[PDB]
């Protein structure tokens, strides 16, 4: 029952999920300060996000996010172990505050926020086993900024209003993946951190992409007014709405950048 | 109640419920929530002149360093009569200066002065005012780097007395309204929280416009002088980052005293 608004906000879920008070927290402001030039940050390369166009993937409303569910054939490497995709999410604002990054640079927020999800699949079997042990799991994150219609992700949006409640699954077309994420993807942000929902584990590598992409004010308003929180049949609907975790303290981290400059 | 490990912010609802209600501070102050609102018209800041045959007690509280003001000491211009009670600051770290509790357009300041006051026409004293209606209205001063300020030294001046958690001096009276920036007329106004256990959602916040400043010394001086625990802790943790992120503030607006 934990939500972004109301008694069972964020301020709150450490109540019932202690790792949401724990260290190594998610999200992060991304500021000078904390960065760090790390010539070892080499480029990941994107192995299978090329998904047939004759196959179809599960998009889910789990009440919280929608998500895309993806297959363990697409991996990424160039860590130290191969890590495989498991769904991708994305966090978002309001109609009338389009402002729902979770991490922001040099304190502004994006208009929303994309998040691939992998597990490492050299060690562990599946994500949920992955989840809960150190580096267990990789997120991609991309930036999104108002800007220019993108039909890559439309692909995603424009089953929007088919997955409108909590529970509720519909079919995409496999598209190309990579074709979510920004310019020069070897500029990049990498620190350790968690999930930025409950359970809140720490137990993420974080690689968030220097350069955002745009989506349309057309799309964010679709995202932002299509889905509920809540089952079709609630009596008590909820907007899937401001669906992004504050800001958190460093702990003392740095984040380390592939770009010196 | 800490600001980081176990007993940090993210943890303080569960012993102090407020922190995660309604109306939490503090919030970013960013152009789309502001509004330009015509009654709020200057603060005058009374009796704030203290008598330097006076003296005030500066603590470390294990939280922050805190002066205590005399109760004839008041903000008019509020519906209500405002009595001081202390003031306090909150600060960063030296590898990130910038510890201030509201932010402006996202960014942080060095650091922030708060002045706490209580409603002194309907409650007796500040403790008993804290949980009630229009109970306490405190005034936020942004700090940022650049000049010596000798103002701010009347209190800097006396940390090294106050290093420990428990530890106390006394500061003679000085003009607390040295302390506060240019132009006071412009401030933003809304309507929170405290920023600290138990978080009551009874704050009036006044948050200046302009900031002061400080040396470079000045605000190290802040950042390393003080620990957070009793001088005999066998484990000394160091005072820093004591200021509480900001909160998610939908739906409304932080009213202005200025429109240009
Ligand atoms: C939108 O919610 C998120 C989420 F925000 C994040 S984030 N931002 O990447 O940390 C997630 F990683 C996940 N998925 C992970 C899947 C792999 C491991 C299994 C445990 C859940 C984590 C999810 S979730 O949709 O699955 C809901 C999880 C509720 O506990
Ligand atoms: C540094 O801690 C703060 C503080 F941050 C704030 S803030 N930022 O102005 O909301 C405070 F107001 C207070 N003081 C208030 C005094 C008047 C009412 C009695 C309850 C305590 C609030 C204090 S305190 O040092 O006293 C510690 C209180 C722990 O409960
Ligand atoms: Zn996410
Ligand atoms: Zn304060």
């Amino acid at each position: 029952k934990w939500t972004y608004f109301g008694p069972d906000g964020e301020n709150s879920w450490s109540k019932k999920y202690p790792s949401c008070g724990g260290l190594l927290q998610s999200p992060i402001d991304l500021h000078s300060d904390i960065l760090q030039y790390d010539a070892s940050l080499t480029p990941l390369e994107f192995q299978g996000y090329n998904l047939s166009a004759n196959k179809q993937f599960l998009l889910t409303n789990n009440g919280h996010s929608v998500k895309l569910n993806l297959p363990s054939d697409m991996h990424i490497q160039g860590l130290q172990s191969r890590y495989s995709a498991t769904q991708l999410h994305l966090h978002w604002g309001n109609p009338n505050d389009p402002h729902g990054s979770e991490h922001t640079v040099s304190g502004q927020h994006f208009a929303a926020e994309l998040h691939i999800v992998h597990y490492n699949s050299d060690l562990y079997p599946d994500a949920s086993t992955a989840s809960n042990k150190s580096e267990g799991l990789a997120v991609l994150a991309v930036l999104i900024e108002m800007g220019s219609f993108n039909p890559s992700y439309d692909k995603i949006f424009s089953h929007l209003q088919h997955v409108k409640y909590k529970g509720q699954e519909a079919f995409v077309p496999g598209f190309n993946i990579e074709e979510l994420l920004p310019e020069r993807t070897a500029e990049y942000y990498r620190y350790r951190g968690s999930l930025t929902t409950p359970p809140c584990n720490p137990t993420v590598l974080w690689t968030v992409f220097r350069n955002p992409v745009q989506i349309s004010q057309e799309q964010l308003l679709a995202l932002e007014t299509a889905l509920y929180c809540t089952h079709m049949d609630d009596p008590s609907p909820r907007e899937m709405i401001n669906n992004f975790r504050q800001v958190q303290k460093f702990d003392e981290r740095l984040v380390y950048t592939s770009f010196s400059q």
